[PDB]
């Protein structure tokens, strides 16, 4: 029992039960705002709908109808009544906001007779039939899936016959006619079934459609891109209708109390006089900037601006609002903390702080850590842009430099992107169904629609460039081409877009590295202030190190050493070592590498200036270094005075069934200690030296990969220590160094307390750990991961987001057991997860000392790290 | 009386009397630091030296010698005594720090006999003669002006004979010999006079040389580039010597408690074992990074690091220090708040704030507003730099992208720059004498010398790129060429330098617009927080407006309108107007301009979004718009069906003796009201429109230039109001607008109360005001301004720095009288002065409402504005 709540019965706290929209309608109601009345069917009733074989239980329906009685009475109007009908809107909303992915049905309750009593009661038939044909369309769209196309097609016919230019120029007779044409569609696509004439059937149809939709392939895919758990469900909000299409003193709009693309304080958005939401979003009649409404209706604007600032001070954050003016009276229909780009969240959280509205803690905790990846998106190269051939212009909906090949359907764009092409989605407008392809594109270019069109809002969300409403464009879906300014563009052709200026360019404009907004540096100073995790970087070179330190990296959590062996002037040393038959010949071969590698390391220690650096010993099997090309093998043979066949028999001998789990890492160091001794001499000779040259202290961190047994790490640790002590004696050095291990083999975590007896520190290599915990290679996982996503078996990609429940158990355990034998054991993480907020939060919570990610992701972890401290 | 103070007798407060160095030695002494003892001859004794015909008065000498007795006793050694001599250093220092411009003489007191007693008393003759030959050189340099060259030449001979590689490898016999060769120089350049053998003559000679030097052409020029008043004088510090050349456990160094180029926290600098200051600065023996000393002498380093952090916490700012270790004992010789680049001052003031050391007020007030011009210096274009042909590398002393033509003497570089060439000064090392040319160069490239060499420190000061110590270079002063890496560079050849990486490039590398450091945005938020002046920008286009708003411009204080008449598609309209003979023909001609100008203004109001914008009416005389080329006149005649002679007679008729003070501005609007009516119709039609399109309110600000009489402004104001009211009626607009005036004719300030009866706001055009107050055109002022600088008649350029005493009187008065007739009179400033800190402080103090400067200077005024509030 208790599946439905009146707006008055809830608040912003009951969000999990009401959903964002529901809890926000309740909250605004509580504040006494001109919020039309209604009720919310809870997220729990959604789960219940799912636990009852995808059917509305008897009790929920009783309660829906029961609340509808409550509305009828409040209003003095019978729901869908043939005489003076009560009409309602039905709007779906889950705990997490999903702008552009949810559903809205306006004017529900209308039928062949309720519309006449409606036209009679309002004395405005054009208005009654306008609403009824709007409901027929939205209901067919939302409840079934008749493509808006079939309706727009019908309305376009009628306007392009009655010799009309806008929807606004249609007769009540035309609308009356259109409504019959629209109903013919829903029927002419429903096994002959006719449009539901009963208001209750309409309401239950809309309700089950919302729940049903929660499991649409598009909602699934979307929730994973946004880390929304599927079991959250969605609530359904039912509200008494207010109409912005009753006439000239009526309208509807969508506003942001601050710019969601820049963060700049002030009202932002659009509206339309005489219209319903759909129209604004669709932009057929070009939306007016919200500021112009003060021109049209100063009075409602004054009231709206006050209510908007009251909503921002109250939620203590920028608000995304929706309102409708009905014959001169203002109503608010929604408000939610507005989605925004990274630049925007920083700028805003900083103004909110400076005005006394929120604390620095509230500001840091508020920002979506993941979005900071946007801050480093390459921006355009001024010279290049300047010489760029502007071919058109429009609304800069979402910021960013996009340059890519054009496609005309999300699927074609998503696919092209898979094949490694930068893409540009060009559409009349986008819809929920285009989501994945929108996620695959560099940028989005739309023909119609403004700042609050689907593409605009979904892109601000993704942090993806979008120029929308470029009415100059003429799309040719049939031929996959479009005409703008100077030419006709065919699929594949490059074009660039500047979502900051709204400018469109012919060709592929050059871009360079983004800089960094103050307020970025400010949030970072606030982030560093509360975070306890240190943040290190995965950097293999001097240049990546600087950029990384330049972003707050406090050192290096993973310096791979493979390139020091793979590079052109190196490869032959290891090949010669591989093809030798003597431990002495293996040594001489290896030793030739010392000058080159000691050089790489010096250069890293120079760039580091005392910061630490965890150096990873050789990770791949030997087979990776030998030539695979019969020709390349030929030449290896010629260089080492061997027969091609002899080389071939060596390459064949090094071959493995599963390279991922073969003779490599520590196991390779065990059979061939020479390799580690050599890497150790290169590391220590470089440190000592750079240290005698700068006076800046260094404490090398040597890390052994692919370890699963204490004694296994000890065999290698002993080799390295002997060489490090030797190099120290040759150079009269007191330098300290620490030899630790990677924890990336499940056994290593399970026996970490034993491993900790030898390892002076642990680094969690979570790509491997996850591969071995889950039992699969990332590279082969593609042929099924997707079926897993589609089927809901996984809601997150394990390679990108740390699997807390499983792999997370091994990381917690490793740290705990490791510290039982070595209390001050320092623990870091350097697999891909180290830069993922939730992953960085789990690490903070289980005690890691630091996380480590690629240069450009450092700000994300710094911010993630601070939130983890604050939130825990 | 009281011309000399012991270190113990003063403190950091007595700076004006002691000078920076003097007051700092006193302060460190007060803190009980290992500061060798001494006394300071005050800045007042310098003035006294000047008021006595440039002679040391009898009383000052008595007091100098008197203090020297105090030292002798403290030390138990007689000043210059033949047996156990007391030796002292003499160091000049004024109230304002002038790094690289002051004087230092070490080992003063040595003579032919005191050096033997010195060698005897220390049992180290090599050490005694080393010091004596150092004193001979420095004294000849400093007191006379024998070029270091004549000595380095002599020492190079001797080393390149005794087959030696360093100064350190010279025998006491060699030094004994060298000292005689050095003395021969001072004599062989002094009318046969021999080197002063009397310690007292040496001390008085050094003292008078310091005062004398305060009036050196190079000190003058330097003080103006740095706004140091000449009457401040300089003090002379006399200190008991500590020697870092006594041996292997002796040394000398210069450190910064934080990086003065980046601001990065931590010790920065260099030193040399067995040497005296000179050596470090000169970098013959490449200076060691200060961090390496912990390797050589951990004990003195530990003590030095503690003392350094005690000096920073105490002065509560980054410290520039100088120390000497004498046979294992550490002494500090100087400390001063360190000079630094803009990036560095921000970063630092921000860390100091975050550590609790200084308040945000103390941080803002501390930064040198003028230096922010550095923050917008174009930086290199990554692609360009990447493809750049690195030809050499060295120490990145001072940050910045420099690209220019190379020169080998400051004078050649300064001159070349006058002719508009970007320049690159390449020198073995720089000296005080190269200052102006260093000020003319894009960058500085030196052969020897490190982070604390002359070029390095003076450039950090100027905010100019410098790569120093590139020992690979081979300069050919004689042929004006240098060999580096791949080639031989000849005068004029382009080369670029990256003072951030120390890299040197062949050719002219492309640069783009700088970005902006957080901590910049942070100081700005702190600056805006305390500043009361608003800051507007001098911007004539959409693009300059954005950049300007992008930097904190709160609108526009001057939108010139000339280009709207000069541009290619405009010029003929005004030419036709000029050549018409009818007020009706003048109108029709003018009116053709309205669509083009209304267009420029719309675009400005679009970019402005409600910010204000003071629009300046047509400023130049008519003669400026007519063709001056007989050919161009020919074509004007052909276009207007006139004879070339007729056009010529019009151009001749519009000619003026002095265009600066002719028929223009308001006077032109009086005779030809048409012009202002037209500009008014373009302004108001654009505002109303952009306002009907955005709903964003606009309140046009129309400003009349070159006004000196109430009734004169009223004649024009009446014309504009009639047209503005008319345009408002044609468009049904309630738009408000304000008509004000420029105050740039002295009469206008003198009668400002009358002017204020008509003008709704005043803008101070200080280029004009200053021209008319001083009675000269800036363009012709060059043939004497310099003689004025050189002669001290002016210490500041009046066109760049507001003349407070004179022109400032007219600005104060204008505001005061203006507000007697119109209390809320809004006052701004838009001449060049609006972006000069001191100029912006005077404005704040006399009540302006806002200052207005070019886009890129806005941060300077924002910061200047905040300091003005805080400091007043
Ligand atoms: O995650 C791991 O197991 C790592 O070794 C780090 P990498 O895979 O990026 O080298
Ligand atoms: O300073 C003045 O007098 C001005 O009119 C501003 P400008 O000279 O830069 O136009
Ligand atoms: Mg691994
Ligand atoms: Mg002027």
């Amino acid at each position: 029992a208790k599946w439905v709540y009146k707006f008055e019965e809830g608040n912003a706290s009951m969000r999990n039960l009401l959903g964002g929209k529901g809890c926000n309608l309740a909250e605004m109601t509580i504040l006494g705002m001109p919020i039309p009345q209604g009720f919310t069917v809870t997220t729990e009733a959604c789960t219940e709908y799912y636990n009852s074989g995808k059917q509305i239980t008897q009790e929920i329906q009783d309660q829906i109808f029961e609340a509808i009685t409550w509305l009828e009475e409040l209003n003095g109007k019978k729901f869908g009544d043939t005489e003076d009908p009560l009409l309602v809107s039905v709007r779906s909303g889950a705990r997490a906001s999903m702008p552009g992915m949810m559903d809205t049905i306006l004017n529900l309750g209308l039928n062949d007779v309720a519309v006449e009593g409606f036209a009679k009661k309002t004395g405005n038939p054009r208005f009654a039939y306008d609403s009824y044909r709007r409901f027929i369309q939205m209901y067919s769209d939302v409840v079934m899936e008749v493509p808006k196309s079939h309706f727009e097609k019908i309305i376009d016919a009628m306007k392009e016959e009655k010799g009309v230019h806008f929807d606004t120029d249609l007769t009540a007779d035309d609308l009356k006619e259109l409504a019959e044409k629209f109903k013919a569609v829903y029927k002419e696509a429903m096994n002959g079934e006719e449009f539901p004439q009963e208001p209750k059937d309409q309401l239950m149809g809309a309700v089950k459609a919302v729940f049903r939709s929660w499991d649409n392939p598009r909602a699934i895919v979307y929730r994973r891109m946004n880390d929304i758990p599927g079991d959250w469900g969605t609530a359904v909000n039912v509200q008494t209708m207010v109409f912005g299409n009753k006439g000239e003193t009526s309208g509807t709009g969508v506003a942001f109390t601050r710019n969601p693309s820049t963060g700049e304080k002030g009202i932002y958005g659009e509206y339309l006089i005489n219209a319903q939401g759909e129209d604004v979003v669709a932009g057929v009649r070009t939306p007016q900037p919200i500021t112009q409404l003060e021109n049209d209706m100063p009075d409602c604007y004054k009231q709206f601006m006050d209510l908007a600032m009251k909503l921002e001070k109250h939620f203590r954050d920028m608000q995304d609002m929706e309102f409708t003016i009905e014959e001169g009276k203002l109503y608010f229909l929604q408000t939610r903390n507005g989605k925004r780009t990274a630049p925007a969240a920083l700028q805003i959280a900083c103004d909110l702080v400076d005005e006394g509205m929120i604390t620095e803690e509230e500001a840091v905790v508020r920002i979506e850590a993941k979005s900071l990846d946007q801050l480093l998106h390459p921006t355009f190269n001024p010279a290049a842009l300047k010489a760029g051939e502007v071919i058109g212009s429009a609304l800069p909906a979402s910021p960013g430099a996009a340059a890519g090949k054009v496609y005309f359907t999300a699927d074609e764009a998503k696919a092209a992107h898979e094949k490694g092409e930068r893409v540009i989605l060009v559409r009349l407008e986008t819809s929920p169904e285009d989501i994945e392809g929108m996620h695959a594109a560099e940028g989005i270019l739309t023909v119609r629609g403004g700042m609050t069109s689907h593409a605009a809002v979904v892109a601000r969300g993704m942090g993806t460039c979008c120029v929308s409403g470029c009415g100059e464009i003429k799309i040719n879906e049939e031929a996959k081409t479009f005409e703008l300014g100077g030419h006709t563009f065919a699929e594949g052709d490059y074009i660039s877009l500047d979502g900051s200026t709204g400018k469109i360019y012919k060709g592929d404009i050059e871009t360079q590295e983004a800089s960094v907004s103050g307020s970025f540096e400010r949030i970072m100073v606030w982030a560093d202030k509360f975070r306890t995790l240190k943040v290190r970087t995965n950097a293999d070179t001097p240049e990546d190190t600087l950029n990384a330190v330049k972003l707050g990296a406090e050192g290096i959590g993973l310096c791979r050493t493979e390139h020091m062996f793979f590079e052109a002037d190196r490869i032959m040393k290891i090949r010669k070592m591989i093809l030798s038959d003597s431990v002495e010949a293996r040594e001489e071969a290896l030793n030739e590498l010392i000058p080159f590698q000691k050089g790489d390391f010096k250069a890293m220690y120079k760039a580091l200036e005392g910061r630490p650096m965890t150096v990873r010993y050789l990770d791949p099997p030997l087979h990776e270094f030998v030539p695979h090309t019969e020709e390349e093998q030929a030449e290896l043979a010629k260089n080492m005075g061997l027969t091609l066949a002899e080389v071939k028999a060596k390459v064949d001998e090094l071959h493995e069934f599963n390279p991922m789990m073969g003779h490599r890492g520590c196991r390779l160091a065990v059979t061939y200690p020479e390799i580690a001794k050599m890497q150790t001499r290169a590391v220590m000779e470089a440190a000592i030296e750079v240290k005698e040259e700068t006076g800046i202290d260094i404490v090398p961190e040597i890390m052994i990969p692919l370890v699963g047994e204490k004694k296994e790490l000890k065999f290698v640790k002993d080799v390295v220590v002997e060489v490090a002590e030797q190099v120290k004696k040759e150079k009269g050095s007191d330098m300290q160094y620490h030899i630790g291990t990677m924890i990336e083999i499940p056994r290593a975590a399970l026996t970490a307390d034993a491993i900790a007896e030898e390892a002076e520190f642990f680094s969690f290599g979570t790509n491997d750990l996850t591969q071995m915990t889950f039992g699969f290679s990332r590279d082969d996982a593609g042929k099924f991961l997707d079926s897993y996503y589609k089927a809901k078996i996984y809601e997150s990609d394990p390679f990108a987001r740390l699997d807390q429940t499983g792999v997370g158990q091994l990381v917690e355990m490793a740290v705990k057991k490791g510290r039982q034998t070595r209390p001050g054991l320092k623990c870091g993480i350097c697999g891909e997860h180290g830069g993922d907020p939730s992953s960085v939060e789990f690490c903070h919570k289980v005690g890691l000392n630091y996380v480590s990610c690629s240069p450009f992701r450092v700000p994300i972890a710094r911010l993630a790290a601070a939130q983890a401290a604050l939130n825990n």
